[PDB]
Order: C-alpha cells, then structure tokens, then sequence
C-alpha cells in the first residue's frame, strides 16, 4: 500500500505518555503531542497521513501491529522498554510481510546501561534511528514514505 | 479432576490468531480454528471437553491459568512469544499444584534463532511438544488424557 | 508529599491475589487481605494511610505508578515475576524523581533458581527487603514512613 | 517412501536396555520391550509396521541412521545420552535429505541438569517430544505416519 | 532459643569501625555506637538483649558465628566487604541448624558496582535487607524477634 | 559551529570505494560519487556545504577527526568495517568536545552476523542511523544542521 | 556386596593400554598389566579379588558396567578422555543404584589443559583421586573395601 | 620412519563411507574410492605407499592410530564429527611421539556452525587443511612426505 | 626431609573445628580428634609422625604452610572452603620447592554447588582426594609417605 | 581469469618481512624471498604467473585486494596479525564475487594462544591451511588452479 | 599531609616475607629488607620518611590501611594475593578520602595466569605499577612524592 | 646494546598528537613536547639519548618497532588505542629478542570503560606502568636504563 492510500501508523511504547515531563534531561522537553504534529507536518509533504498511538500494554501494541499489517502503509515504532523485553512484539513485526518498519529510540541507547544495548525490533526493523531525539521519528516518516512509494 | 467431570482448557499466546495466514512456511496454512477442531474431536475419543482460548495479553493467560486451577482437568499451552520471556506464566502455572500441564510449540524452536532455545513454561510443564506442527495439540490433549487418569 | 497529606501506594504484581493459597510452604498463609491489614495498622502509626493493590498486568502496574508519582507519598511494590522482567516497570519508577521507594519480596530469591537472583526494579529502589515474609511489607511501611520525614 | 511399502525405523541410545529395571522414579516402570509393543501397535493402526533397535554404541547407531536412509520411511530416536554429545549421529541424520525424523525423550530434559538441556539431534529432527513418557513414541510413530503421507 | 533466654549476635563485618566518619554519602552520618543503641531500643520493646560486636578478621567472625550457634538466640549480621568473598563466612552460618539469620546491608548493594551485586551469605540468610539505613539493623532484630518466638 | 562558517565532514571508511559496484543486494546501487551529490544537496538546503572524503586506513580518518575538531561544524561517519574494530576512531571523537557527531551504516547491521552488533563509535556519537541505505547520510547532514542550530 | 562375594570391577578407558610405554613424563613408567597386578594384592588385603578390564569403546564401557550392576561389589573406574565426554558412562553408572564407585585419574587433571578439568563420572562417583599415580588404583580399591564392609 | 620403508597411514572417520552421494553441494561428487586414488598416486610420485581405512567407530579410530604409531610414516586424518568431540582420538594422537599428522576437513568448518569451529585434533596435528575439498587429501600426503624426509 | 626425620603437617582450614558435630549427613560422625588418630596409626606404619593442626585463619594457615616449607616433610591439607577463595595459600604451597603435597575434601566437592567446582589449591597439590570421608587424610598419609621415599 | 590471463596475487600481512630472521622456531628459517621463489615455481607448472607482496598496513592490503578484484585470477593471503582483528579484509574479500581464495597460515594457529584461534578472514576464504610451513603457499598456489581451472 | 610532616605508609601482603628466598625465578633474588632500603633511600632524597610493613593477615592489612588514614601522607601497597581477592582491603582503601595510593606488583601479572590478571584494588589505586621488579616500588614512592606534592 | 651505544625508543600511539589539548580532567594539561622533554633529561641523568615519535598509523608503529629492534637500547610504548586492539604490535615487539619494553598509560585503565582493561602490549612488554600520569614515562626510562645495565 502507497503513502496516499494509507496512513503510516506511529506506535510508541510504555512510559511514553510522560515524554517532555519526566527525565527531561534525557529525553526532551517536547511533549508527544509535539512529535504527533511533526508526524504529520512530514508525512503532509508526501501527500500521507499518520495514525498516531501510544499504550503501556505490550499486547494492545501487539493488536495494533495486528491492524497496521492489514490497513496501513507502514510502521514507525518507538517500543521504548519493550524494544529490551518483547519478543511478542517482534513476532507481531514477523507477520506484516513486506511491510516497512522504522523503530526509533530518542535517546542513544548505546550510551546507556547494556541492558538497553539490544532490542528485539531491531531484528526486524528495516531501519534503526537512536539518539536524534524526536527529529528521530521524522526520520523514520521519512524512510516510510522512500519505501512505499 | 477427570476428563468426564471438567473440561481440558486449551491456551494460545500472542500472534496465534494469524495462524494460518501468517509466515505459513514456518507455521503452516491449517488456521486457530482448524487446530481448535483437533483439539475438541481428540479430547471427544476420550469422553473430554475442551475450552479453547486465545490471547495477546500476558496477564490475560495469567487470569487463564487461575481459573483452570479450580475449574479444569489440565492445561494444555502454546505460550507462543511468551514461552521466551514470562517468567509471570511460569508462576501461575506453579499455583497449580498437580494439574497435568503440556507446552506445544508448531515449530521446531531448537532450529530457530538462539532467543528461541529456552522457554520458561518448559521447567513446570510435564511434557513439552515442538516441530509437530499442528498435530501437536493433539498429542498434547492426548497427554493430558493419560494424565488424568 | 508527606504520610499526613497523602497515601502510601502499595503495589502488587501477578500471581500475588493467591497468596495463602498457593504454594504455602514458600510464601506463607496468611493472605494478601491479611497483608494489607498490616500495612494499614503500620501506616496509622505513623499518622499516614495506604492504597493497597493488586495486578496481573505489567501495563496496569506502570499506570499506577504513574498515578503514585503525583498523588502519592511513597512506594511500597512487590512486582513478583515482574520484577525479573520489566524493565517498563523500572522505567515508570524512574519518572518518579525523587519518591521514596521500597521493593519487597516475600521470598528469598537469593536462595532460588538463579533467573530469579535479579531484579530490574532494585536499581531504583531505595531499599530492598526480601525473605522477610509478609512482615516485609510492615519494614517497607516503616522505611517509607523514615524517608517521607 | 511409504509407511505401506516400508518400515519406520525406531533406535534407542544407550542405557535404554535397562528401561524399566533402572531409576523408575525417572523413566518409570515400562520396558523397552513394552515400548516396542505400543509402537507395532500405532504403526499398525496406519497399515505401516516398525523395525525396533537399542544400541550402546555411537558408531552402530550411525550405522542404522544410513541403513535407514535406503530402506525405511522414517525414523523415531531416542538418542538417550547420545543426544548432548552426538554431533556423528546429527551428522549421519543430516545425511538422509527428506527422510522424517523424530526425536523422543521420555523424560523432561529441560528439568533436568543443564548438561542435558541441549540436544545436537533437535537441530535436524522435525519433530521433538520430551517428558511425554513411553506415550511420546506412540506420538513419534503417529508424527511419521502424518509425514510419510 | 528464645528472646527471652539468649541475646541476639549483632555482628559487624571489615571498615564498619569506620561507620559515620568515612564516605557518609554513601552510608550516613550515624556512627556504629548508634547503631548498637538502636538496637539495644529495639530488642528491649521484645523482652531481649543484644550482644553487638564488629571485626576486621574473616576467622574471628567465624569463630563468634560459632559462639552463637550455642549460646544466642540468633544473628543480624552485615558482612561487608566479606559479603561478597567470604565463603568460609556462608559455612560458619551453615553450621547453624535452625537458628535464624537476617544479612543487612546499609547501601543498596544492587545499583553499586557488580562485584557487590552477589553475596554468599545470602543463600543461607532467612532474610536479607538491603538499602535501608542503619534502620535495616532495627528490620533485622524485629525479624529475628519474630522467627525466634 | 554554524553551517554557514564551515562545512560538514562526511567521512566514510574502508571498502566504501566500491559502494555501488560490489554487494548490490547488501548496500545497494548507488555509488559513492552519488552519495556525495545527495549530500552537497541536502547541505544546501540549510545554507552550509560538506567535506566529502573516503579511506582504507584507520589512521588516515583519525587524522581527518583532528582537521575537523578545528575547522568544521560537525561530523558525518559512515566507519564501515572501523565501527566494529576502532578504539582509536573512538577516541579521535573523544577528542572533540561538544562537536556534533552522527554515525551512518546503510545496512541494518542488527540483522546481521553478531561481530557487526557492535559499533565503538556509537559510544560517542550524538545519533545512529543504521538500515536506511544511502539515504541515512542525508538523516545525518539533517540531525547535524539542527544539532549546529 | 561383600568382598567376599563378588570381584571389584576395575574398568579402563581410551589408550590406557599403552600406559608405560607412552607419554611417560605424565602418566608414569608402570604398566597396565602392573596396575592389575597392584589391584589383584589390595584387593587380596581384603579378602576380596578384582576384574579388570580395558577399553577404547564407549559403548563397552556401558556394557561392563551393566555387567557390574548385578555381579561385582563395586567399581573402581578410569575414564581416562571419556571422564571429559561421556554423558553415556555416567547414565550407565546412574544405574547402578547404591554400588560403590571410584573414579581415578593418574595425572593431576586440575594442572592440565582446562578441558580435561571437569568429569561428567564425577557427578556420580562417590570419591574421586587424581594425581596420585598408579597409587589411585589402590587407593581406590581400599575405599571400596570401606564401603562394602 | 620414512616413506620408502613404511605407508602412509590415511584416516576417515563417521559419514565418510557416503562421500560422493550424500550432500554433495557441501562435500563434493568424488566418491570415497575416488580420494583412496588421489592418494595412492599422490604418495606414489614420492616413492611412497598409503594404507587407507574409514570407520564410524571412534574406539576403531584409537585403535588404528595405535597401529600407525608402531608400524606407518605419518598419518593423514579426517576426523569428521569426532574432530569436535573426540579427546579419545586427540589422546591417541598424543601417544605418537614424533610421528608427522595432517588433519583435513573437506569443507570449510570456520565458515558453517560455531560448534564445528574447534577441533580437539587440531591441537595435536602438526597441520591441519579446510575447505580445499578433496584435494587437501593430496595436501595432507605431500606434507607427510616433506616431514617425513 | 624424609618421613623418619619430620614430620607430616596435616593442615584443616575454617569450620573442621565442628567436624562430627555439624551437618553429620554431609561430613559425617567422626571428629576432628578421630580424624588426628587415623593420621597417627597411618604415619605410624611407614616410621613416619604428624603436626595436626586446624585454624579459621587464613593467614595462619599461610604461616603454617611456610613453616612446613622449613621443618616438615611433606603436607596433607584439607582447605576447606578457603580450597575455593585463597589465592594466598596456594601461593604459601607455591614458595615450598618440590614439598610434597595432597589436597582432601570429606566430600564430593563436584556434586555439589558450583561455587564449591574449583579450588585454587589443587592447581599446585600433587595430588587430590575427594569424597573418600575421613578415610581421604589416610590415603593422604599413604602418598606422602610414597613421594618422601 | 585462468591462469594464463593473469597473475595469482599473493599477499603477506605485518611483521613477515621478517620471516626467516625472527621467531625461527616457530616460523622457520626459509625467507620471504624463498617463498615467492616457491610460489613462482609452483605456478609456472600450470602456465601462470604470481604477484607476490607484503605490507605492514591494513588499508593497503585491502587496497591490494580491489586491484586483484580486477587483474588477478585469485588470491593467496597469509593475513599475519590482521587474521585475528581485521574485519576491513575481511570485507575488502568480500566484494571480489566469486575469486577463489585461499588463507595460509605458517604456524599451526590452534596450538598458540587463545587469541590466535579465530580468524575473520577464513569465513570468506574458500579454502584455509594452517601449520604446513611455507609450504601451505604452495599448496594455496596449487588450489588456485584447480579452483581457476 | 605532606612528606615532611608524616611517613609514607609501605605495605605487603601474604608470603612478601619470603621474596628473595622462594621462587627467585619469578620474583627475583633482593629480600623484603632490600626493597625497605630502596625505599627508604628514594624517601630521603625528596626529605620524607617511611614506616614499611608486612603481614600475611588480611585483617591487619585493613586496619593498618586505616591507621595510615589518619598518620600517613600516602600508601605505596603491594597487596600479593590479596589483589585478586580482597574486596575488604579496596574498602579500607576507599575509606581514606584523597589519600594517595599507588600499588605495586613486582611480576608482570598480565603474562600470568588468568586469576592474576583482575585487581580488586587497581580500582582504587591512583597509580599501578606491575613487573618493573623490585625497582616498581622506588616508581610508588616517587608518585607518591609527586602528589603529596 | 647499552643505554651509551644507543637510544632509547620512545613511541607514542593514536591521538597522543593531542596531549595537554584534549581530556586534560583525564589525560592532564602537559603536552607531547613536555614528555620528550622529561625523557630527554631523565635519559641525560643516565648517559643516554631518547628518540622520540608519536603516529597514528598501526603499520607506521610496527615499522618503528622493526627499527627500534636493529637500532635502539629499549622501548617505552604508550600504544595508546592500539594497546586494546593491535594483535599487529603485539606481534612486533614479539620480533625484539630480547630488548627491554616498557609499556606506559598515562590514565589508570582499570577504572575506566571494561574493553580498556586489556592490552595485547602488555603479554610482552616487560613492566607495566598505569595512572602515573606523564611522569609514567620517566619510570619507563628509568626501567630501561636498568634493565639495559
Ligand atoms: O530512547 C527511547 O526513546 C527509549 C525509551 C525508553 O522508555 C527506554 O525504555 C528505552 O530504553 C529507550
Ligand atoms: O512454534 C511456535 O508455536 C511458536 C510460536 C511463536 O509465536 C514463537 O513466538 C515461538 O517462538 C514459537
Ligand atoms: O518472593 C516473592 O514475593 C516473589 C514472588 C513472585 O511471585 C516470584 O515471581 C518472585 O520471584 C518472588
Ligand atoms: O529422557 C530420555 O529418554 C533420556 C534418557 C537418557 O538416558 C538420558 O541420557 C537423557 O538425557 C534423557
Ligand atoms: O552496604 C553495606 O553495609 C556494605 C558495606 C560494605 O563495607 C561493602 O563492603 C558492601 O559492599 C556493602
Ligand atoms: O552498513 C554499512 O554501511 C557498513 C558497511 C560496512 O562496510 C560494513 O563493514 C559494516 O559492517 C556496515
Ligand atoms: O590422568 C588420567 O589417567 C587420565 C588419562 C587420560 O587418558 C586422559 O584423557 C585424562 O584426561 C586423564
Ligand atoms: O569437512 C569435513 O570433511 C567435515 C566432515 C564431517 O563429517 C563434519 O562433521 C565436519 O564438521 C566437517
Ligand atoms: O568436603 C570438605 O572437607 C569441604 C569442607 C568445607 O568446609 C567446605 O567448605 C568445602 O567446600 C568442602
Ligand atoms: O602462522 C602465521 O603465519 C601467522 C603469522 C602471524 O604473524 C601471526 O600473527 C599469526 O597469528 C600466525
Ligand atoms: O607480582 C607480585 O608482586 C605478586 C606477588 C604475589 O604474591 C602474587 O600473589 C601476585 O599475583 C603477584
Ligand atoms: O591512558 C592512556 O595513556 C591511554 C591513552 C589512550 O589514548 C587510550 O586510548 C588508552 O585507553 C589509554
């Protein structure tokens, strides 16, 4: 499916609800509101839309995964936590074939502790932002739009 | 208790409800409702039940397992992506003082990626199935049916 | 906040709803209603009160955190399995910037199978209690009731 | 081939002679000859029949593995200890291109010592039964039948 | 024995002479002398006594380990340094059939350097707390307390 | 530094010669001569301009991170095979304190062989792109544009 | 069980039979036959006699010792390279159920190459000798003496 | 000893016996016969003769490498699976003092699974040849016969 | 020195004060003072005496070993859990030039945990008994008074 | 390219322009001018010619390799050093598509230390000869024309 | 403090009391009194003064760490043994609040065996010094010049 | 060759260009200029000469190195990254029979980042010298002037 037929879904993981309120320090003062409307001030630019979501629950983005697979165009994920932790959301990934896959991280998680050395997406993903803070997440709008169209 | 005063109660992990329409080369083409099919004509040759349920949520399977403590003969389980890293399902199988448990796997996960090597489930499951494809299901019903007697 | 102006948040992860029902031998039996009658009779000695809860889910947990971090005094969490998982768990703690924090384990998991020896969410506690059984929960009380002052 | 035209070959590693006389809280009380008369039985079922071995020896169980390979439509192992130390059987199964194989443990290995976790013959057999008791050859002889077919 | 006959062994492992004067960043401002007050507070609201010691030798912790298993009622004990080495420590506590133990660490041993994540004395201790002040000693004799009646 | 007052430095390591002409299906056919053109462009349009340079030796590129230190406004690296091998590459970086710094690998080196997992370089860097082809270098002249802002 | 009653059996593993004439600055200048003539007197000291054999095949190894199982008072065993290996022997010493058993080593395994420092015998074993030459050998027969009487 | 007064003696081991017919997109078309020829003629061109031998026993092996040690010039060996596992057959080895041995893998190990990538052979062997198909047979014999002269 | 002109040091390390007393199903019934006559009768025979000695000291134990080193003829020494932590006395057993010197354990050390594998000790010991009981000091006797002679 | 049509490149990694003056014990007395008289007379015997090179530096070994990518009918490279560190040569080999390579090393690496084990270049290398002395570059020289042929 | 005002503190761990007489090989033939001259003499020329200690005892070494605390200028510390083992005496250490450490140790540990390469007390030590012989302890004193300084 | 024939090698590795410039809170504010200089006067004290060079380049140093081995009494490397990553330089000074190494870091490595705490330099290098800051380079020729007397 092209950028005109579909929105990009835009997941974004647990904790995420509080970004530009908690741990500034290391993760902005830009709220998710803030990144949903750079989201779709890039995607306009395509001539796309996003279907822009957050949850704490690994299987609603399981389900989400689930919709994405069949309605949307692509994926930009930022799993947060369960990037380290959710093998069920690489699987979710596992059953969209062919579809394009951008994780983002807006810290540089290799700076960080080593358990957030790896994740599980990356496996998956078909690119890999870290550490460009929320211009990550255009980044990642913008890799879509290259691979749809 | 026996198969002729409870039913077998039939669990299935995240992403099983792609089954069949999913990496069919990994999983085959039968669907949850086929291997739901299998399940109800094998515990029949028995004079058993099935309650046949699927979930995304690992808390979910949690509730699952409490339940079938006090209302079923045996549990038999395809934890799916939560074999690998729910040391939460582990536990509520661990209440369960007694109850036959089997894990059944599709695939054969020994062959797969090495994050698929180890599941939780295995240490308090009684017997373990993969690679059996679809039919393992049966044989795990089967399992419990020895079991229960 | 202080115990006067406000609650003390008492978390409890999976499995913990049967507690002095299953496996009495290792966790006791006396029951979570039993636990929380302690936790209130320790708080109203120090003049405070406590919001005593129980989940199943990792998301439900990370919200109520979440919910701690602004109309509560401090933590007191048995995250149970979670606490060897979650890292979501941890990071919902560490946007709780500067509550007081005590994690509790009814159990030694020193003396137990070694993928229980550690804990994500102990790299934030403050204070760690375990194999103290349920008169952990009344030192976990009584070191938040210390770091509140 | 054919389970019509062709036996199922069904090999037995070492120490297996002495099922049913030895560590009965382990293996139980079945024998070896009681394991051969529920595989003719589950063979026969499907108009197929069985062609059962036990050996000590590496050497001779590969010389079996490559008889196999010409004569039979498939083969059901229990390695026994072979399993963690056999890399000359994995290979002498990974000579027979197409041929079904199935792998049985009678007890669940994964409970085990962790020398015992792991088995080379699970990187080629399709199908891996454990903790199933002598019940899981049955299974293996019914996997064989649903392959040769 | 009991609280009532026997006194309670506080014992003290390697630099804790040192309490209150050096890196109070890291383990407070209170001295060893106000410890042994608390205490003394302490088991007196019980009826019982205490008999507080601390030692730079890893043999003479032994030998008082030894002195306890006869004639106290049971130990607190923080091993220090010797937590993590000491061996010969966790042998002395096993010798002690039956008598309660509680280990205390003052810091939070879990978000300090690796080498302190793991003790010895853990896998025999009843209890163990960790982070909690010299309010952690306070936790240890109510423990002791408890499990002694 | 402003992108006015001096150009960003594109450098990429060994092997990146051949970008185009060998291993297609891995990094695709775009020639290095035109990344370089996709990146003077992306410059342009934010007014600055790029230092555009490729080496096979490791010493030669941290020669060309001490030119930069002094005369340019930020850094594009693409390290290839260096990532995983260089400290010295590292600590060049290490050298230029506060000189935004973004690493590129047009392939998703996460998908492949485990040598390539990790990058020395991403210790240091303010941002990763990995996976997105050549299009990552115009990701990178972008984070280092807002970064110089 | 008794001495008096049935032969010690004395098994040999893998090139144990040029002892003497190979590799002498590590395993002594004594012959096999010299070590059986060794075992013959102690055993004689007893009152009891000795069977003593040697093999380069693993699987005769397991057959002896099944031998062993129900006509010998016990064994004394050098693995020699199997010790190191075999999953197989030890299994066929596990089913000795109460007979004595002795491993020994004539070299000091602990000096050498770090393959040879673990032996899957001695899991079983009830004493273990290493390093003590040929001595072992007798060694070992007066340990069984001990344990038959 | 030398070419001219004693044999080559040339070892294969598990599997070989199907060189030629089975995965020839690994190991290659020429059959077993096809190598012992290569050989024959090779050792021939230095005045030399070769004693060619295949086994899937390892106890064999020992057995033939004990031979060689009393009766052959070198020994040129192929150890097939039991290069990974076999410290008997490196012991053997170990006992010829002197004698001149080549191993050779067929395939090139370094490149298939990493349990193939350490052979216990391959500390003994003076040199050892990968992946040079049959013709590192040839290899082997001009070796031996450069050392042996 | 010989055996007829000094003496055997027969060295016991911490806890082997209460051997008899505690944990009789681990290390038996028989006392440390049992232990000394079974040294005496063994020396006895072979015209040889003994200096037994027990300390919980490491250091003394190292004081005592460089005593030996001087006025001894050999050491029997039974670490005790110092087997596993001291480096310093296998460095003390390292200045003593050709001494003689056996290692015991009264129990089988590789059955139980694994912390308990490995003893800096044995990497310099002659030799090493484990698992023999007391009887182990006997045979510790017998090979020193075989490597004095 | 054939044989006829162009030179066989032979490259030689760091330190080997000291072969035959330094470390004669391990790596012989023959120089690196005696090898390449080797090689040139090996490939005269099937109508070709050699390169023969050596460098200190890794980034003009991979340069030397894109020039035999386009002039030469193969590679023999004895990497020295950059076996154990390089991933640049590695994948410098890597884009030369289908030219027969083969890796020499003189010294019989798995013998040496444990770094010297594993080589990057061998998982590219078609072919890998290790402690043939300088007689594997003529082996290499052989191998190339039968893999060019 | 400073030179003038109070001695440098030299301290030696386990066995030092016989350097010069045992393994002369390794550490050479000057005695413990040599290197008190050589560090008496290197204190002089900058006007201080040295109170030089050993003791095989790790508790001594703990409390004469904490007598230089408060009496020294500085600690100069070869802790032997006790490097690789004594987290007390890195404790004692870090008690001592910007007090210059230097740590010697007289062999070049990185060639040794593998327990030798880890210091406990390198962490702390501002300066280390390894196989310089006895003359690293004269280097200590210097360093410890140049910072009271 | 005495410190009077000939000089002193002085080699300096990667970004050690930058010394007194760069990470003075960790590497201090003396410049390159200022070490030779404290080794020029430091060598005058001896009689001898210094010579003195820093590079970039892996192959440069290992060229200096082969001259050092002709030319020069001694070698004082600081290899700075290449200390963690040159198997080539390692391998240089291997080449050097004989001649006097010291190897110099100015930072003490063992409280920094883990893949800093080893150095291939250091398996040959005769002393080790860390965290004594620039005056680290005049032990290492004080060292050499001693070892080349
Ligand atoms: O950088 C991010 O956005 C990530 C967000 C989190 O919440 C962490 O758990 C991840 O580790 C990193
Ligand atoms: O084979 C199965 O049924 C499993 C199904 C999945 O979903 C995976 O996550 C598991 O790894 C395996
Ligand atoms: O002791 C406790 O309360 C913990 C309870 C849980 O449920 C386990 O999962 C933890 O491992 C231990
Ligand atoms: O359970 C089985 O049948 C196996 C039987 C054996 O003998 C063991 O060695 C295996 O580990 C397990
Ligand atoms: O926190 C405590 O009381 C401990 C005190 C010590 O001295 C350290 O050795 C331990 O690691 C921690
Ligand atoms: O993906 C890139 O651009 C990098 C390209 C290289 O050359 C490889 O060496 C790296 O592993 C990846
Ligand atoms: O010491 C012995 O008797 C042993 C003899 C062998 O043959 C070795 O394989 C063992 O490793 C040791
Ligand atoms: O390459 C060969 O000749 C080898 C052949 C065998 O049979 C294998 O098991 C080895 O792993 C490789
Ligand atoms: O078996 C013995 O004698 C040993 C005695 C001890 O005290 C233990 O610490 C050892 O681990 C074993
Ligand atoms: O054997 C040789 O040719 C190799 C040559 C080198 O220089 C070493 O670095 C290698 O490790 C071995
Ligand atoms: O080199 C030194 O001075 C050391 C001396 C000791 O006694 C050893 O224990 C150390 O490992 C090293
Ligand atoms: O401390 C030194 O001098 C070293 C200097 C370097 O450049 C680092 O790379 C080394 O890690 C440390």
């Amino acid at each position: 499916r092209s950028l005109a037929n579909a929105p990009i879904m835009i997941l974004n993981g647990p904790n995420l609800n509080l970004l530009g309120q908690a741990q500034p320090e290391i993760y902005g003062s830009d709220t998710l509101a803030d990144v949903e409307a750079l989201c779709v001030k890039a995607a306009a630019a395509h001539g796309g839309t996003v279907d822009f979501r957050q949850s704490n629950h690994e299987g609603e983005l399981v389900d989400w995964i689930h919709e994405a697979r069949l309605n949307h165009c692509g994926i930009v994920i930022n799993p947060a936590a369960y990037s380290h932790t959710s093998v069920a959301i690489l699987d979710a990934l596992n059953t969209c074939d062919g579809l394009p896959v951008v994780e983002v991280h807006i810290s540089n998680i290799h700076q960080r502790e080593p358990f957030r050395h790896h994740s599980y997406v990356s496996q998956r993903a078909d690119g890999v932002v870290a550490g460009c803070g929320v211009q990550g997440y255009v980044f990642g709008v913008e890799r879509i739009a290259a691979l749809a169209g």
